């Protein structure tokens, strides 16, 4: 395989062919103002040790990201990308002083992409040959800011299929979008093929190794855009250049299960099925029905492992630049605690003399599904918080295992291994 930089001619009407969905504004486009002032916020979230790399599960495998990265945006929502459910630091849409500042500043460079992003959706859409879906694919609720020191990486792995060089960032996708939705990327870099000490983005066609890739550098300020389909249908990686970069990379989140409204809402109409008029630990259950059971079951897993397990494991990195999340976790726990009471309740019910054994077949079948996806969930959780690379990041750098518990402990209802109970109800459905 090989690839196409400015330095081949090849390159414009490859580029103007097969990629009118890439746009790139070079630095000259955006006013000396905006970028002092993203260039500036960058400095003090950096200084003000915002960023950190992220303890990422790929194929089985715990992996530290080469990046360090920090997520900014609309607050109460979330991006999950590469099994871990990053939470933003918010940004003011209707804290220090200096870390609210630059997310103020990243919320109009955000604008002003967002801006640029319409405008070349509309051009493109004039070119071949709806007004709704084209603001709707713009309107990014976060950015993922990006760093990386290359000089800081002992070995860099190299491009595997074109010949492209060191790369900071392996062929992707990004995750999790709005369908057909833009990205948007601010890039700032300090100052025979590509020039192996500029940053590039480099493009290629899914599934495809022999069409050539292309491998766009990237200067102080420059701006590029993946417009409508282009991030489905084409791989991207970003390849190192000799001095240290940021990024920041504007996204249409789908969050549609993935905000702390939506979380909080779940966690309401589980609780719909429990008596509240006090709280304590006596929960009792307004129904036994099988279909309320399970949902209020799975809902329980969504709050232990979407949410509390995600944020826990990323070693309460946020009250360092935010504590927004911090009050919002406490209540999201104790919203599971309260279901950890509700599990226990139900399988009260199942030993209860007098159940009739079709009706406490018929609870059985409606939870064990969710019974068991938790111990197995609790299981790679638990092992993901030892592993290896775990193991070896400093004590400082460690992952929590959160919410975890001694069979000692009195405070909670139920074991943490639920290995026992899932043997037994499974037991119990096989009975004659
Ligand atoms: O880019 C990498 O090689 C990498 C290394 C360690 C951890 C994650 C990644 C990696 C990504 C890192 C950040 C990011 O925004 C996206 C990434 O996507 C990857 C995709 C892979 O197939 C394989 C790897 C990645
Ligand atoms: O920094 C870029 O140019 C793209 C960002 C990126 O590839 C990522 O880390 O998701
Ligand atoms: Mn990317």
């Amino acid at each position: 395989g090989s690839h196409m930089t400015p330095k081949d001619d090849e390159f414009y009407q490859q580029w103007q062919l097969k990629y009118p969905k890439l746009i790139l504004r070079e630095a000259s486009s955006v006013s000396e103002e905006l970028h002092k002032e993203v260039q500036e916020a960058f400095l003090t979230l950096h200084k003000h040790g915002c960023l950190f790399r992220d303890l990422v599960r790929i194929q089985g495998k715990d992996l530290l990201t080469p990046v360090s990265r920090i997520l900014i945006g609309n607050p109460g929502c979330t991006y999950k990308y590469l099994n871990t459910r990053l939470f933003t630091v918010p940004w003011p849409v209707k804290t220090e002083a200096e870390i609210a500042a630059a997310c103020e500043t990243f919320l109009k460079l955000n604008d002003y992409l967002q801006i640029e992003t319409i405008q070349a959706l509309e051009e493109l859409a004039a070119k071949e040959k709806d007004e709704v879906d084209i603001k709707s694919r713009a309107a990014y609720n976060v950015t993922l800011l990006n760093f990386m020191d290359p000089q800081k990486m002992p070995y860099l792995k190299e491009e595997p299929y074109f010949g492209m060089g060191k790369m900071a960032v392996s062929w992707h996708h990004d995750e999790n979008l709005v369908d057909r939705s833009a990205v948007a990327v601010y890039s700032y870099s300090c100052e025979e093929g590509r020039d192996p000490d500029i940053w590039h983005v480099g493009f290629k066609i899914s599934w495809d190794i022999e069409t050539p890739g292309l491998a766009i550098p990237l200067h102080q300020g420059d701006c590029y855009f993946m417009l409508d389909d282009l991030n489905a249908t084409h791989q991207h990686c970003v390849l190192a250049g000799s001095q240290p970069r940021f990024s920041s990379t504007h996204r249409v989140a789908e969050c549609s299960t993935g905000t702390l409204d939506y979380i909080l809402q779940r966690c309401q109409l589980a609780l719909q099925n429990v008596c509240d008029d006090v709280d304590n630990d006596d929960v009792s259950l307004k129904s036994f029905e099988p279909a309320v059971l399970k949902q209020g079951e799975e809902i329980h897993n969504e709050v232990e492992f979407e949410w509390l397990r995600q944020f826990w494991f990323q070693g309460n990195r946020y009250r360092k630049c935010t504590d927004w999340w911090c009050q919002p976790m406490a209540q999201l726990e104790a919203l599971w605690k309260k279901m950890e009471g509700v599990t226990n309740a139900v399988l009260h019910e199942v030993k209860r003399e007098g159940l009739p054994v079709e009706q406490r077949n018929e609870i059985l079948t409606a939870i064990l599904a969710s019974l068991t996806a938790r111990q197995n969930l609790r299981r790679e959780w638990h092992a993901r918080c030892q592993s290896r690379i775990a193991r070896t990041l400093p004590a400082d750098q460690k992952p929590e295992c959160r919410p975890y518990w001694e069979k000692d402990d009195a405070s909670m209802p139920l074991p943490f291994d639920l290995t026992d109970i899932v043997s037994e109800l499974r037991g119990q459905l096989l009975e004659a």
